[PDB]
């Protein structure tokens, strides 16, 4: 078999696979109190991308189409375009277009038109909520609060860049995003289909190890926490070299080359995430070179020194 | 000498080197009346940064630090910090800090803050003018243009996003950016420093071959075009991999597996950038699978089939 490698970037120069930002730091965590399913990052060792999981790290929760506006507001409705602007297909087994926000949260950025016929253009603060029932995005419908009502143009391309989250002050502080609670994706009493599915420890004393950044706060007291199961870089080195499992995890060691010793081991599963040996909340403290190195194939149950 | 080899990445699937935003196609023109000379995505084929460049494809034009307003204004300026809030450096041997934008236009986004003490968040509508006076990166500090003349605060960290960019509609039409003009990173009459060279083709009936976005518009009649020299991909590509050039010029094929028949040849110059045998402007065309692969070392003045 084709032998397996991870990149050798450190985490800092890696990007998070669930929101365009660097990643910040290694965190782990008990992870009893919630469902781990994301849909973003996504994707086996070998290569097969899962969920929602896409190779671009800038088309992470965007949108593209053509906008309506909702009389008497500055609401307006996105009809879903694909990313090089053609009809959305909403047949596609897939949970919802890749790259769809995997988080209920109210994202703001903004949203962009050009005019094609002038090439005039605009662009407006706007905010999605992935809570809210009109978030329907495998019907291929979102909906965007803004600061507009009336400067938006029909059938003409639109796009929303997301910049970060907010949250509604007045409420108990840090209470949303819930980064580990899933939109439904077709809206209010609709199941999502063909997700990846949820991921937890299976050996005793182990834990999910997580690629963690802080969101850009826009307004109020938000949860800016985003951990991510994988880098966006190893998505796309597993995806281009599709070397193939030999056993169900890859025992990764975690390297500092300046002092040329092992800081700590972890499982890579081969379903695309990783567990340490750790029991309680820890922001891993790592060199700046550190990086991580595949050492061998290991089964589920194998013991790993204490991180 | 380990074996080069570049992403068989799709250009879809890869982002553009000095915006963060996809690559959308490749285009080739002649560049005559423009010196080529931009200093993101740039990076030998044996992996070393040049310029502006750094790893991330979501850590280009942005800023961060701390902001101080200005008197009678929407106007603030930026104390620039290093991508984990330390202080900046001015002594590194950098054009700027590595990321900097490396055009003259009007970049619009969002400039968002977080108060420590209590997390509490803001986020507005933010352009900065890469032309002006006050744009001195490389001197530590920019200023921003905002929609609030009393939201942020002092000394908190302040983070900019970029999305897109600007044109003055009262103005000739798409007159800016200008993606070929270099900032005065230090400001007025002071002299850029530590440059990527610039590049031009060097063969008779050669082109630079550009990998192509489109920016999102804000506002006005801005021209949209960005071309990159390397995709991001490719500079994460080199710098991991560290492969010694053995002849000045890498020759690429651009293949379709599909119909397993090569479309065209090209090539990738030691020093980081790509030249195509063709006279005049194309947008080429290319098969959604269509991925480029290294076939031979040759030297700068090989002769190319025509594109
Ligand atoms: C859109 C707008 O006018 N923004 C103002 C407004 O912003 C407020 C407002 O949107 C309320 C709505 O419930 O939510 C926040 O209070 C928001 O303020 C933002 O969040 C608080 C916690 C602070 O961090 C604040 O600095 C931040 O802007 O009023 C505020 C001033 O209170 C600003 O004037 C915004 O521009
Ligand atoms: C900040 C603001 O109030 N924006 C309005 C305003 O926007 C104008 C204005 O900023 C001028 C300043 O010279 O620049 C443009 O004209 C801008 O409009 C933008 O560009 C034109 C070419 C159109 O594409 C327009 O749709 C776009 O918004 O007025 C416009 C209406 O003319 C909007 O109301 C903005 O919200």
């Amino acid at each position: 078999s084709k032998p397996f490698t991870v990149p050798i970037l450190t985490v800092e120069e890696m990007t998070n696979s669930r929101f365009p930002i660097p990643l910040e730091k290694l965190f782990t965590g008990p992870s009893g109190a919630f469902v781990v399913q994301p849909q973003n990052g996504r994707c086996t060792t070998d290569g097969v991308l899962l969920g929602t999981t896409q190779l671009s790290p800038v088309n992470i929760c965007t949108f593209r189409g053509d906008v309506t506006h909702i009389a008497g507001s500055r609401n307006y409705t996105m009809n879903l375009a694909s990313l090089n602007w053609n009809n959305y297909d909403p047949t596609e087994e897939i949970p919802a277009p890749l790259g769809t926000p995997d988080f209920v949260g109210k994202i703001q950025g903004l949203l962009t038109q050009t005019t094609k016929g002038d090439g005039s253009t605009r662009g407006h603060k706007a905010t999605v909520y992935t809570g809210s029932a009109p978030f329907t995005p495998k019907l291929g419908s979102v909906q965007f609060s803004t600061d507009t009502e009336n400067d938006f143009e029909t059938h003409q391309n639109t796009k929303f860049t997301p910049v970060g989250v907010i949250q509604d002050g007045s409420t108990t502080h840090r209470n949303e995003p819930q980064q580990w609670v899933l939109p439904s994706y077709s809206g209010r009493n609709v199941h999502n289909v063909h997700l990846a599915p949820a991921v937890a420890p299976t050996f005793p004393g182990e834990q999910l190890l997580f690629f963690r950044s802080t969101m850009p706060g826009c307004s109020g007291y938000p949860n800016m926490d985003l951990d991510c199961l994988l880098p966006q870089e190893w998505v796309q080195h597993f995806y281009q070299e599709a070397a193939p499992a030999q056993s169900d995890v890859a025992l990764l060691r975690f390297v500092n080359p300046d002092t040329g010793r092992v800081l700590f081991e972890c499982k890579l599963h081969k379903s695309g995430y990783v567990t340490v040996a750790h029991t309680g909340q820890h922001d891993l403290v790592i060199p700046p070179n550190g990086y991580f190195r595949f050492d061998s194939w290991v089964n589920q149950f194998y013991t790993l020194a204490p991180m």
